[PDB]
């Protein structure tokens, strides 16, 4: 069974956003860009849901270089930060698959990793189907 | 290109939601289940998001049909209201994509809209290459 990541700068909302999601899914929790990185080339993870307003290397930045290395993560920023344009064309350049706002709700945050995790499914699933077939 | 049906009880949140999507669906827009099924018998809808909590009949009582008719299509629940855990077993017990809150932000709805497409999308591809191997 693969992971749900969470990544963000402030480890209070790790450990809250945890909370929400641990009953359905192995979470593993990384405080930066650089820790999530260590953490992906060392195992196996579906989703990632990760701040865009870290210090250092943003969310996208993060995000863009997973899409870059671990294509079949479903990716998701959530950020409480009242929008900025520019923020939005940056997601929107990467292939972002959900952006949340916080502050979020406990049931909405599950369903979005639930709904992120069925998505990666299908899409591995998908790919499944291709391969095979031109076989 | 398939439509977005937004289902609310308010016509002042069929007519905001609508502002959110516009740009990038062509969206319908239903009153309730009874005119929302009338609009479902008569075009082609790739996702719904319709309010739980109308006179009547419920939003999951309506996408619970829904499910049985058009399985294809991606069901969103999206309520503001203040949670009763009967209502959430009601969700899961049929199978909702997304359960979103309200007050909604347009680019978290926009961005849930735009992600039940492509996992419409998915499913959708993911079924045409399961009947054309098996021939």
């Amino acid at each position: 069974a693969p992971a749900i990541l969470l990544v963000d700068d402030e480890p209070h909302s790790l450990a809250a956003m945890k909370l929400a999601l641990e009953d359905d899914f192995d979470v593993l929790t990384a405080q930066g860009a650089e820790a999530a990185i260590a953490i992906l080339e060392e195992e196996w993870v579906q989703v990632i849901i990760c701040e865009q307003r870290m210090p250092g290397r943003t969310g996208v930045d993060f995000l863009t270089e997973v899409r870059e290395r671990w294509p079949e993560t479903v990716r998701i920023i959530i950020t409480g930060y009242t929008d900025s344009a520019s923020m939005m064309a940056a997601i929107n350049d990467a292939g972002i698959h959900q952006f949340l706002t916080k502050p979020w709700h406990p049931e909405q945050l599950l369903s979005s990793a639930r709904n992120a995790a069925r998505m990666f499914t299908l899409a591995r699933e998908n790919e499944r189907l291709s391969l095979e077939m031109r076989l």
